[PDB]
């Protein structure tokens, strides 16, 4: 068999955010709980021109003018690079992938292509070569049509104006929708695009998609086109593995527009929140485990209720990224690659400037060797200890989140404030990223220390005299 | 670390009270269950002109004309004075503080000031120098701008006309609301001020507050300004630690305007009760533990429900005070500093006249040495015993509350009735306060005795012949 990713994604249009930025985000989850991640800038000279994948052995000849981009490659390259997500020098963001679903009727017509492209590959072969989110969508579509794919995937694109979501369909087909400026999306591992207008300028797809549907009796609905009804799933597994994640996110942002059934199969794709959305909001949902419901594994529910649903924050979060393209700041500091590692319950995303040529050591240097000086291993260790007694550690966790995010914001604010006239912008921003990573490590380390100190007093292996 | 206070506060406007008085109140809670408190009048000659805090080392030069004021300082000065609350000779009341919440976005712009002011300090540096509640608000606002603060705090002020609530925002900013005459407030450890009209005569704030919000994308709402949405929190921890306290209080006073969800994040700040409010009402809510719900730790709920919410009456109540400025009595007896010590389940507030130069021995003289002749230690001992079998002791508790409060009221009524023509008002009221404290001790001691006598008969270590 082939190794597969898992994920939860959240998208925010430029009018829906609290600061007028676009946000595309994803929990990059995997099969094993731990799989070391690195934060790496791929400079143009480092980018392949003759690309061959490890998993599928697909060979793609690439353009000769790649742009510099951030990425989050695996430390261990057994299954290839797995760059996950990044922002290029044109301030275009891309995250790939959100594994989605398919069905036997479309697979019968356009099967997966064994030697096609996969999540292993997509950012590497698309992001360096596009100058808008729309261009990203179109290039990826072209590559799917030409080379095919062996996975069902959802991919996000953004620039300072637009946010797009592309879903792959069978071995070669695809469709994509531009998320409205004022909207957000929460997307689990299930095909998401619903109502789809072939006549809209805000949609793109395989030229033959409508004919594929119309000519092969793929449409289950009496009227109109709902792509996930046609090409996706509405399974019993969806009701426990996927829909509750969508539901919990929509309950958080749109409480008065969202009913009380986490199993709902027709939750809207495009949503409108009752307020503007912050980075902190996005990280909360990306770290969640159905808090204040009977489905919280750390909560008061029955054993069966507590384990019924797949949470969003999860032991096998490998990285979490929130890619932000800001507006009303100079373009050279618009791109922010927010990043953290390990189960999202005990980390914080750090707002790294994407306009840099290299990355901080604590985030760049993970290998297969356990190293608590590295933020991947330190963050995972913290979350594991936290998992053993969540209610005991959660107050320290909460304090740390506020304290750390406050410190990051102060550094960002100071750095933004002095951008004008900097003679070496990349060096200036690399220094800012170094400060951010240093503080992130210090506060992560201090949190773990506080947890170890208090936790040790509460060990089972104890016997105290109460005097 | 730095030690932090905790609290629950209740405010009542002059038209909302049963007697036309203003009331500002707070449970002064702390980290440890026990921390001995004293009732102390600071005469002008005792007041520092050159003040330095213990926790932050902030140094504040003070005016040379301080007014006399009541206060509730810590017996043990390890972390400074912690005066908590009092009434000055101009019949201005102040209670500080209700620790509240903040968020990373505003902290990123205006961080806490390490060597700034804190709860340790505020009553000492403000109350002696103001002649109205409004002046208190303005002086505190000025001091925050001058010295900064290292805590997020809520502070109440009152005189015979007005009640104000000030909340500190970041290291230097602040906002305050004059509570409508006919309104009340219940405030837990969460930022409270909601809808806020900068043009209102009922509001005061940092001169730059609206610009700070507008220019830095701090406002999450599509319309208007809600200060706690902007500057505060709505966290998962809020739903168990804070909101249920607000909810239980509002359920008590406004049953028909309050829904059934204790976790509600947008309970109103300003409320209107269905009736006029007594001192006895306020003490009840300040002593409460979600009686007649599954969230009552002394009740019938599951272990998880019983311990889910932070109660208002609690083991770490250090003092409880209700500062009352009465109307239509002569000004020399308008100020009443109601006071009790220890967990509020087994004490009663005593209506001490604030117009005095000294305080009764049973309330003034606590040290670190356990002394059951002192009301701090006696009250704490009583509440601890009560905690071991609440349903067994609650009838004696209830009887004592009625009996004791009736005795206090008789003494107050007689004292008020003979105020005219007194040649030495302070001596006259000090004598009344001595009578109050004497009877308060007698009734507290008799309660504990009755509990010990009946409790001893029900000890586990027993074996009786039933004849
Ligand atoms: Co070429
Ligand atoms: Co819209």
């Amino acid at each position: 068999k082939r190794i597969k990713g898992s994920a939860t994604s959240i998208l925010v249009g430029k009018k829906a955010s609290i600061d007028g930025s676009t946000l595309i985000s994803r929990n990059d989850d995997g099969h094993e709980a731990l799989d070391p991640q690195r934060f790496v800038v791929v400079n143009p000279e480092d980018q392949p021109r003759d690309y061959t994948s490890v998993i599928s052995k697909v060979n793609v000849k690439l353009p000769d003018d790649p742009q510099r981009y951030t990425s989050i490659p695996n430390s261990i390259l057994t299954n290839g690079i797995w760059p996950a997500a990044g922002i290029n020098s044109s301030n275009v963001a891309m995250s790939a992938t959100e594994t989605i679903t398919t069905n036997s009727r479309v697979q019968g017509l356009d099967p997966f292509v064994e030697n096609g492209l996969g999540e292993e590959d997509l950012v590497t072969v698309v992001l360096p070569y596009v100058k808008s989110a729309r261009e990203g969508v179109k290039r990826l579509g072209s590559l799917l049509e030409e080379y095919g794919t062996y996975e069902p995937n959802g991919i996000s694109f953004a620039d300072n104006e637009e946010v797009w979501w592309l879903e792959t369909i069978g071995g070669h087909h695809w469709a994509a929708v531009r998320i409205p400026d004022d909207a957000y999306v929460v997307a689990p591992n299930r095909m998401n695009i619903d109502q789809f207008d072939f006549d809209s300028d805000d949609t793109l797809c395989s030229s033959d998609l409508k004919d594929l549907i119309d000519n092969n009796n793929l449409n289950p609905d009496f009227e109109n086109y709902n792509l996930r009804h046609i090409f996706g799933s509405a399974s019993i597994k969806d009701t426990v593995y996927n829909n509750p994640r969508t539901w919990y996110g929509q309950k958080f942002f749109s409480p008065d527009d969202t009913a009380d059934d986490p199993m709902e199969q027709d939750l809207p794709f495009i949503c409108h929140a009752n307020r503007k959305i912050s980075v902190e909001d996005v990280k909360f949902v990306l770290s969640s485990h159905f808090e204040n419901t009977k489905y919280d594994v750390y909560g008061s529910g029955s054993q069966s209720d507590k384990t019924l649903f797949r949470p969003i924050g999860i032991n096998r979060n490998h990285n979490v990224h929130i890619l932000q393209i800001r507006n009303n700041v100079p373009t050279e500091i618009a791109g922010i690659h927010w990043l953290a590692y390990g189960a999202n319950t005990f980390n914080t995303v750090v707002p790294f400037y994407a306009n840099v040529n290299d990355t901080p050591v604590q985030y760049k240097n993970a290998t297969g060797k356990f190293d608590l000086n590295n933020m991947y291993w330190l963050s995972c260790t913290t979350a594991l200890l936290g998992d053993t007694d969540y209610d005991f550690y959660v107050d320290m966790r909460n304090d740390y989140e506020l304290d750390a995010m406050s410190a990051y914001r102060k550094i960002q604010n100071d750095t933004d404030a002095d951008i004008s006239g900097q003679k070496d912008i990349e060096k200036y921003l690399e220094n800012a990223n170094k400060k951010l990573a240093d503080v992130a490590f210090e506060k992560q380390n201090k949190l773990l220390g506080d947890m170890v100190t208090t936790g040790s007093n509460n060990m089972k292996l104890r016997y105290n005299l109460n005097d």
